């Protein structure tokens, strides 16, 4: 495992951060040893996206089980950002900080309200988290520009944003600007829909040694501008399989393969408007 400044917060978290998204299929003990074998494979980073009480369980078990200040905990807060209110901190008491047995949470993430300002009710309850030493950031995962306003707010430590392989220099761009502007950038989707089905993305499946799900994360952790890069494992073997593609360097075929795949396909993607004017052919013409 290799680990990144968190933007300028002080803190380290390992270069890949596991998602805990909540899951019908694990039991207790399974989101225990989950959380396991993140630590023992150097994984630091979590992100908790989820309240089942199973998870909750064993997350905070295991968390628990090392000392506080190894590990970085980020709460996803999901719903409309403008909804949020008094209600959401009752719900943030509950799940995060009795639910994990936490005392402090380093980040919450919160939805982009595209908007200069959070609600009255929640920025102040957050303040008074703030002063009573108990939340160590906030944060905007979003995809186009969060508000230079919002980014203005002293609460606001950190953006998270799709960052892939497929991603445009539009994309790229605002992660390093955010990067420059001392926010933490958290990547994710970092293996696309688009491919999960001149250049073309065989090599993805033919690249000796590689699989698509560890070429993907190759390209994500090249990326300067990302302070970790957002994984999520329904599994042991998964989380083994990734922790050790920080460690692998992408073959340098592949990621010029990786640039002209990229290129091929945003331009049918731009053969895809069709004007259709069927104009601009012979005919005396115009008076000047
Ligand atoms: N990176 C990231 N951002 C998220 C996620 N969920 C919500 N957001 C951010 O919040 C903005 C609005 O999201 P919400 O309205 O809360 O829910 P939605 O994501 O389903 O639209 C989004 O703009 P948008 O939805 O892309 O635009 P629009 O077409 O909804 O206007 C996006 O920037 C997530 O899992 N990851």
């Amino acid at each position: 495992m290799r680990y990144r400044p968190f933007g300028s917060t002080g803190v380290a978290v390992s270069a890949l951060t596991l998602r805990l998204a909540d899951n019908p299929r694990l039991r207790a003990n399974d989101w225990r040893a989950l959380v396991f074998t993140a630590l023992e494979n150097g994984v630091n980073s979590f992100q908790i996206d989820g309240d089942a009480p199973e998870l909750l369980k064993g997350a905070g078990e295991a968390f628990a089980s090392v000392e506080r200040h190894l590990l970085f905990l980020t709460w996803r807060l999901r719903g409309d950002a403008k909804q949020l209110g008094p209600h959401t901190l009752d719900a943030l008491k509950r799940s995060a900080f009795e639910g994990l047995s936490l005392d402090y949470l380093d980040l919450l993430l919160i939805n982009d309200p595209q908007s200069a300002s959070l609600p009255m009710a929640f920025e102040s309850g957050l303040q008074d988290l703030q002063k009573g030493r108990a939340l160590r950031g906030l944060g905007v995962a979003s995809r186009g520009d969060i508000d230079p306003g919002l980014l203005a707010n002293d609460l606001v430590t950190a953006v998270s944003s799709p960052y892939n392989l497929s991603s445009g220099w539009a994309e790229r761009h605002r992660i390093r600007q955010a990067s420059q502007n001392n926010f933490a950038v958290i990547g994710e989707d970092f293996w696309p829909q688009a491919l999960r089905e001149v250049g073309g993305y065989e090599f993805l499946t033919n690249t000796p040694g590689w699989s698509a799900e560890d070429i993907c994360l190759g390209y994500a952790l090249t990326e300067p501008s990302l302070a970790t890069v957002r994984v999520t494992a329904d599994n042991r073997q998964e989380i083994e399989r990734l922790a050790a593609v920080v460690e692998r360097d992408l073959p340098t075929g592949v990621c010029a393969q990786i640039e002209m795949a990229r290129f091929s396909a945003q331009e049918r993607e731009k053969a895809a408007r069709r004007p259709k004017l069927a104009a601009a052919l012979e005919h005396h013409h115009h008076h000047h």
